[PDB]
């Protein structure tokens, strides 16, 4: 029952991309079609993924590090209170994002990237 | 009570450093005087310190982000469990280690972040 380009496993739908665009352009695309970048929560859903992608590919998962503030630490391990602080204005620099991709290595598994490559990626919808 | 090249501030005693070092080495430096690199507390700690600093001179604070893991969000709020994951062998890539400095600026005191290799002085703290 889900539309013809996609592919169904237990009650959700899956797209695989064709198409390379960055982790924030691909979570677009996903999201005009109702659906999100895959969120893998059990081993069959991994098993079944695999199943469908094409060994010489590699794909954003939706699964990423936004960045943002650092998880600060006091040496002697006094809880670390952000509203306390004295950081110059502007300070301290956000850390970076990052994002993770599924692909092969000679077996599956993911890797983390930089969120501006372009990669495939793999959409699913619930159903 | 502090020994003679440390300052007293209410319970505690404090040590500016002449000599540059990185964060780790710093910490080890304090650490055989029995002290840590400054933890700021309070509002009246973080006075009392840039009270005794030098204006042209830039010091670690014991302050830091050891890196290591990301925290990893799926990204439809899903809770992400490290324990049920694919990554592959040596994945994912360890975030870099960052450090805390207090300095100042034309216009005054406060902290900044810098990479944790760089020789700074340093500011011990010692409780009595």
């Amino acid at each position: 029952s889900c539309p013809t380009p996609w592919t169904s496993f237990q009650s959700s739908c899956y797209f695989i991309s064709t198409g390379m665009q960055s982790w924030t352009k691909s979570q677009k695309n996903c999201s005009v079609m109702g659906a999100d970048l895959v969120v893998i929560n059990t081993r069959e859903e991994q098993d079944f993924i695999i199943q469908n992608l094409k060994r010489n590919s590699s794909y954003f998962l939706g699964l990423s590090d936004p960045g943002g503030r650092r998880h600060w630490q006091w040496v002697d391990q006094t809880p670390y209170n952000e509203n306390v602080t004295f950081w110059h204005s502007g300070e301290p620099n956000n850390l970076d994002e990052r994002c993770a991709i599924i692909n092969f290595r000679s077996e599956w598994g993911w890797n983390d990237i930089h969120c501006h490559v372009p990669q495939k990626s793999i959409c699913k919808m619930k159903k």
